[PDB]
């Protein structure tokens, strides 16, 4: 039971993050851009899988996709780059613990969110240039998924955003609670398996879904307005999951009061 | 063999548990709520898998479910949160070893059970909010499974509860006997694989099964009375498995006379 | 590091007899746990056997093998007393003069009986679940028990030999590594090999027969059949664990 | 984050590579040759798989290929041999951090490329000598893939080269950021799964694809020209991903300014 | 790097190996017998899989077989027993580094080879005793495979031996380069997956294939003549892959070329 020690670590991570931004916006945005790109790589992989298996009428499609998404957050954690969603639990916890302020928190959130988007846009442009979404089941999978994500009612997206960032943030929490990098990766694998296959919504992964779909000439299904709609609802849910549940929760567990 | 060392660890853990509760009810309940919700996350995943594969008439359904449940107790162990079924072995061993009283034991059992339920209820509510059990295979898998669990004879449920918590508690026992976080997860993975696929009954997991089934307007195959009937029977079996077998068993192995 | 490994087996054999001498209750409880833990693996893979056989899957025996790891993993990770592993440990320690032949047949008899008690307890409770009342799982239990009891002695014996080479070698590996993950992986590999290849394990068979005989579901087994298989497989296990692994590890580690 | 220490490790690794070359061309070229062959060994495996599953009409072909390619970079990393692609991030980061010169960088790039090719040629010759590509589904998978890679448009190969080496190099980046050899291998497995299954292009791996196809008398439709066309386009893409993204990126993250 | 330390370890191993053989021929042959039998255990498993999936017309057959062969070298490495094929790299490297002599080498190679063969025969004899190859797809898989290996052209068998032992030895090489036992097993799992599925030939493993078939009663369609053929070709291949490639390779990488006390790099 190292709840106190854990809260200390979260607090210290929150302090490191705002310090980094204060020290250098370039370093912070480059870090954020890597993470958004790393997450997008997971999307490129499982949407390829989605296309191959959906085309095949496989009933295992969504299961194989969940099993195969682990690389997204594994890369972020193993490279120590800045990810908006995890920042929800970290900043909220550290703020509550008086290590950082409400101002530092909204700042980290806004920069990391925008920086992650930069990575998704860059990934989308390059992926399109591969010609891999020119035509076929993979392009179709992007188009249909982007459309479904954009036409889904707000309430549903929001709540899917909550459960998603509970899983993402708890996998980040595990990485703070162990010294085994392998166990970190395993826990990340399990959590991303759970959230992808269950149907939960991640704001940063979705950036790449819309990035690819919008930059691609072969895909005329969704528009920027749709992307913004989905992203706003999912981002708000992510925040509630990561800050209101995980952040507030771990503070309460760890706060020597 | 380290049987004494293990008993000392169990005894320490029991003491630390009752101290947390005595120190702060809010912390204890928040911790319990977390565990309940983490276990529930496993149910959402494997029930999604259930619906998917059952609809397709796959023979692998229950095997894939068992293989995919690991996250449930993996999250509990890696976050160090209070789980009722695990507390059955810990408090019991510690009690026999005079580390904690009978009253402490009943108190810890009652609070964790309720806290676990709070987490299940919350998860259930939010999950229904996702729209993910609005219609289709997953909703039907929840409704049908909840029903078959609620109509099964008491004796059958009881004994399934015994075998389940032997497995859950032995997976917890293993984590007290290794310093390797990966080995803990692996053993947890194996144990949950065994108890899910074999057909054994877990009270805290069942909490989420019924919270979803009752909170969802598209699920009316069961009633509160049914959920209560199952929970009582299964809880009773869980307790026997955890305290009578694992608790007393580990006490006997490690008690220097 | 053969020498140090022999030392480890010798100390383990010494610890076993000392435990039995100090407390029969503790030794039999430990034994009962191991038998139950192994039985748990049988409950899992026979559930799988039922499900996949019913479906005419060619992968049935391959999935059973991959899924049996929990059986010896639980034993190893809980530090409980398993008969089959004891065949190598005691024989090695015996040849090394850490324990006597008398100690060895005493440990072998007590762990065997204690393993059985675990199997019986498990069978009874598992039948109580109603999980083998009817269906392909109950049928897989009945059919497997029946085929194992009717098989010729010589076949069971040699299948018992190869099974315990694999089981005891996985135990040997656990003495040669400080990594718990490595132990479990080798156990996984070895049980995969012995289940899927079709070798026979006495202790696991105990649960096969306690379940089949405790279940009112009609089979062609009988107690005479169970005892037959158990005797044939146990002797086989003993040769493979004692004559091969026990003797071999002693020869490798003995400074002579 | 340990960005400074990471950049420091990259720089020392770059310094060590040029040192080795300057000390002994034979040593460096033997190391390079090993890496090229180790990578080629991955190709023999997944192209055997590709053949078997292609001939079966399995929709899982590319998924199984991706999952089975881990050995390629795992061997390189575990043997500490010189691989051209990974050298793109390492020499560029080290060069930006003023540990090695631009000349050292293009020297290491030229020598490791040629060394890698020699391994691929040695492997290709020996493989053909086994008679495994005399005829059949594996021979045809080598023949057809070599052709489709040689006839693909430059821009598509280029961008696929970029994304491939971001994945290879980030997997190399991870090996620099953990002391766990198991975690190194898991991350390599993930990154190679992602790049293979997604369809990205790797220059060194293609060397073996073309050595096998060209050395094989089992008639096909490639030619040295087509091989040169593909290798040039993919190599340039690899360089951009490894140097311009990963090298520059990690340099900015860890630079003391 | 760290090739120099690795070369030291290979040299020390070759030394320990010849010391043991000189200390006790009984201890060395028992070790070699274990290793041969551990490898064969892998064959019994994956050949059972062969039969089961071949008879079902599965396309995943050779993939599942490759994935399932890891136990063979995993047991050898984890038990620290003497396996002929690994000895090709070890002895050759140590020899080049002047830790052991050409005579020392050929003696280890000869004794380990024979020791491994003993384990296979003993394993084959016991396996047939199970009746598991009395009749059916598994018995047939052994028969058919033993035939094809015995009736394959020499050059092909030779080159398949080379690539096999490159893969077997590089996995042994990885075990010298890591302190993580789990990573050792994983790398072994990968290399044996690759070598089995790709279709390369391992001499020691083939000792059990022919052992089972020549001790098996249900027909032959083979002949010891075939076994000797295969075993001879594959063995020379193994030695080349292990000694010429991996042995010489690691030496070159790790020999600090100050010394030079004899030869010059460039
Ligand atoms: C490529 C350039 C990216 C620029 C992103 C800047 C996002 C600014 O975001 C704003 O930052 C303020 C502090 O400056 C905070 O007070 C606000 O809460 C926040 O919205
Ligand atoms: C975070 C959401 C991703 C925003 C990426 C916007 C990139 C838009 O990209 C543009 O989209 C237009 C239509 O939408 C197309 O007509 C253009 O061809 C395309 O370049
Ligand atoms: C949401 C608030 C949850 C409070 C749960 C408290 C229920 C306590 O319940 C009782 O606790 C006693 C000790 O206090 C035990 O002795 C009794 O066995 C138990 O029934
Ligand atoms: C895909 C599942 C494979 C899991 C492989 C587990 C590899 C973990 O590796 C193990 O990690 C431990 C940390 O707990 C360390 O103590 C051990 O030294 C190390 O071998
Ligand atoms: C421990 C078992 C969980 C009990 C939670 C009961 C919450 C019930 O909740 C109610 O369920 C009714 C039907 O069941 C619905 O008609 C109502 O809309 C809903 O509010
Ligand atoms: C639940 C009761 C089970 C008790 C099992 C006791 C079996 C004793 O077994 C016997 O023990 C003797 C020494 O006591 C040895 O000399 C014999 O070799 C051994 O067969
Ligand atoms: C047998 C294989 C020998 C290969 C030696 C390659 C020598 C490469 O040499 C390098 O080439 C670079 C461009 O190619 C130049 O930029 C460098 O100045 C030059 O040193």
């Amino acid at each position: 039971r190292a709840h106190k020690e854990t809260l200390d670590k979260l607090t210290n991570a929150a302090i490191n993050s705002i310090n980094l931004l204060n020290t250098s916006k370039v370093k912070y945005l480059v870090s954020s851009a890597f993470a958004g790109l790393y997450v997008g790589i997971g999307i490129l992989l499982i949407f390829t899988i989605g296309g191959l298996l959906t085309d095949a009428g496989s009933p295992m499609t969504k299961i194989v996709m969940g099993l195969s998404f682990a690389i997204a957050l594994s890369l972020v954690i193993m490279t120590g780059t800045e990810l908006f969603t995890g920042n929800n639990m970290v900043m909220s916890a550290g703020m509550l613990n008086k290590g950082v302020s409400i101002k530092d928190t909204s700042k980290i959130w806004a920069y990391s969110w925008v920086g992650n988007l930069i990575g998704a846009l860059v990934l989308g442009i390059i992926f399109v240039g591969t010609g891999l979404v020119d035509k076929g089941p993979v392009a179709e999978f992007f188009a249909n998924t982007a459309a479904s994500k954009a036409s889904m009612p707000f309430t549903a997206l929001f709540f899917r955003g909550i459960l998603c960032n509970i899983l993402v943030c708890v996998s980040v929490l595990c990485s703070f609670r162990t010294n085994s990098d392998t166990a970190k990766i395993i826990m990340i694998f399990l959590c991303l398996f759970a959230f992808i296959t269950s149907g939960f919504e991640h704001s940063v992964a979705n950036m790449t879904i819309y990035s690819v779909s919008l930059f691609s000439p072969t895909i005329s299904t969704v528009t920027i307005g749709g992307a913004i709609y989905n992203l706003v609802a999912v981002t708000l849910g992510n925040i509630v999951g990561g800050a209101l549940f995980m952040g507030l929760g771990t503070y309460i567990l760890g706060k020597e009061k």
